């Protein structure tokens, strides 16, 4: 249940690129993952939603790429017992999109 290991990262909030290349970047970092469970979840989610979403929504998605594998997976599966839901996701539409994705994934219509 979870992997609470803190990592060394530099939060460089800069965008000087084509918006199609930014979608490719965020979908790429979405397919860089610690576990295959969150990998399959965010790979299908990113490839689908980043096509329809504006850069503002993509920046909320950037905030999701800063989060840990198992934490993302528990909020999507509604296992808030193991990983409690933070403020940034408590009022977020993107979180609810990820939950509404999790129920479907391999089942459309």
């Amino acid at each position: 249940m979870g992997h609470h290991h803190h990592h060394h990262s530099h939060m460089i909030k800069r965008t000087n690129e084509p918006l199609d290349k930014k979608r490719a970047r965020l979908i790429y970092q979405s397919r860089k993952r610690g576990i295959l469970e969150t990998d399959l979840l965010l790979s299908g989610f990113a490839a689908k939603y980043l096509k329809k979403m504006n850069e503002e929504e993509l920046e909320e998605y950037d905030s999701l790429l800063n989060e840990l594998d198992w934490d993302i997976y528990y909020w999507a599966t509604k296992n808030f017992k193991t990983s409690p839901l933070p403020d940034k996701w408590a009022n977020s539409k993107l979180l609810k999109q990820l939950q509404e994705f999790s129920e479907n994934k391999e089942k459309e219509i």
